[PDB]
């Protein structure tokens, strides 16, 4: 279901990693955040401490 899906403009819509998809239903494009940070889209980002860059 969360298959990758995502135009174009979601190529820097996040500032941190971000898992683009598409999701059923209607668009609701977005980035999945990550592990370590979230919100808007871990706009509250625990700084370095999980993954690198």
């Amino acid at each position: 279901n969360s298959y990758p899906g995502c135009p174009s403009s979601y190529d820097g819509y996040c500032l941190n990693g971000g898992v683009c998809m598409h999701i059923e239903s209607l668009d609701s494009y977005t980035c999945n955040c990550v592990i370590g940070y979230s919100g808007d889209r871990c706009q509250t980002r625990d700084l370095r401490w999980w993954e690198l860059r």
